[PDB]
């Protein structure tokens, strides 16, 4: 029989220090009942990974946040890709995949590295820098909206927009409800840049709109796939990169390790995604009666998956609380797993690698010199400010 926990994985307290709670979450039982929100949760690597790889049983089309789309109105029209099941998923999925293939990365790869090299140089010129706003936020801001082919004007909405989207997967918090109350300007901006007339020749939005021509997607579909990349494509990478730098900061020996061997960049990043897990949690909904870690769970029940917890399960990882940039990271669920696994992963790693590469060649120490402020959001873990003094090589 399934234990009750009073933990609220969406309270400021939990965000501020999740690690003791996530350990109660695991130790309690393979499946737990969260009184705060009347839902089942699963925090161990094994359970999380299983749920992820049975989309037939654990569907996403009833929402991947708490809210059940069968029971209640989605807060916005649903994603053609996040909030759908195969087969409706498979087409929109395949398209975004071509858009963001390794072929594509090869073409934009030099540009991303050069821009990464430029930021780290400028930063070394100043010394004291905010690792979040001046790097984590600034770098993908200098590469991604361009890769998208966004205009200049409006971009200040891209981050609040992400925040809104990720806050909304959560329970009906103060966090959620406020985000929603404040959402109109952010949606109008995104709705606008979602249109073909507004996407520069040769960028993702443009490349996406091309699938209109051949018919792989309709014109209603097209603005909505773009919408996908404008929700998911930015703040994720802000927090990913954010994690990496914070890790390097807290783990100076691991920085020295990376400097010794700069080819360890890609994986020092991947490790950071495991170790922080910028995207913390997602739900599914049972499509049938299913036995899940010994419990028989009824049809149409929501299950909360602790991604971060999975990624830090002692049952799966030696010394999981450690930053180890030569860890065999393969199998972490930082970008999820299976049919829905992050279609954007190549862009993220692209950014995380070039930037960690630039750092490994350019910086000799990263020390935090200041107050460190966390940002609170229902789905995203990350920092709001991280003051560091960069010392040059
Ligand atoms: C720090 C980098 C990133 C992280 C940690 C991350 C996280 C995730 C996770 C955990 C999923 C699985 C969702 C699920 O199982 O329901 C996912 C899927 C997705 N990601 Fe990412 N992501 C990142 C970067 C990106 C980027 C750069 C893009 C756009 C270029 C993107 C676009 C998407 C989209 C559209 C999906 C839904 C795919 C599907 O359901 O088939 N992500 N991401
Ligand atoms: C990375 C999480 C995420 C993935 C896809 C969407 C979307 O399709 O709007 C929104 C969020
Ligand atoms: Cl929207």
């Amino acid at each position: 029989t399934i234990p009750h926990l009073a933990i609220d994985p969406f309270s400021l307290d939990f965000f501020d220090d999740p690690y003791p709670d996530q350990q109660t979450l695991r130790d309690a039982g393979p499946v737990v009942y969260l009184d705060k929100w009347n839902v089942y949760g699963v925090a161990r690597y094994a359970e999380v990974h299983a749920v992820l790889n049975d989309p037939t049983t654990f569907c996403s089309s009833r929402g991947v946040g708490l809210s059940d789309f069968k029971k209640e109105k989605p807060w916005r029209p649903p994603s053609l890709i996040l909030e759908a099941d195969p087969p409706a998923h498979t087409r929109p999925r395949a398209v975004l995949s071509k858009v963001l293939s390794p072929a594509t990365m090869k073409t934009i790869r030099d540009g991303f590295a050069a821009a990464a090299d430029a930021k780290v140089d400028e930063l070394l010129q100043r010394g004291c820098i905010d690792a979040i706003a001046d790097l984590a936020e600034a770098y993908p801001l200098s590469v991604f909206p361009d890769a998208m082919g966004l205009k200049q004007e409006g971009r200040e909405h891209l981050l609040p927009y992400a925040g809104l989207v990720f806050n909304a997967f959560g329970p009906p918090n103060e966090l959620r409800q406020t985000a929603i109350e404040r959402s109109a300007p952010h949606q109008a901006y995104v709705n606008e840049q979602c249109q073909r007339p507004n996407l520069a020749p040769g960028g993702f939005g443009a490349c996406i709109h091309a699938f209109t021509d051949t018919g792989e997607i309709t014109p209603d579909e097209a603005p909505l796939l773009v919408r996908s990349l404008l929700s998911a494509g930015l703040d994720t990478t802000v927090n990913g990169i954010g994690a990496a730098v914070y890790c390097l900061a807290r783990f100076p020996g691991e920085l020295q390790r990376l400097r010794s061997d700069p080819t360890l960049a890609r994986n020092a990043f991947e490790e950071a995604v495991r170790f922080e897990s910028p995207v913390q949690t997602f739900f599914r909904t049972t499509t049938r009666e299913v036995e899940l870690g010994g419990a028989v769970i009824g049809e149409g029940e929501k299950v909360l998956m602790f991604l971060g917890s999975a990624n830090r399960d002692p049952r799966r990882w030696s010394d999981p609380d450690l930053y180890d940039i030569t860890r065999k990271t393969s199998g972490h669920v930082g970008f999820g797993s299976g049919v829905h696994m992050c279609v954007g992963q190549l862009v993220a790693r692209l950014e995380g690698e070039v930037m960690l590469s630039a750092l490994a060649r350019k910086v000799a120490a990263i020390d935090i010199d200041g107050p460190v402020k966390r940002r609170f959001n229902n789905t995203l873990r990350g920092l709001e400010s991280l003051p560091v003094k960069l010392t040059p090589a």
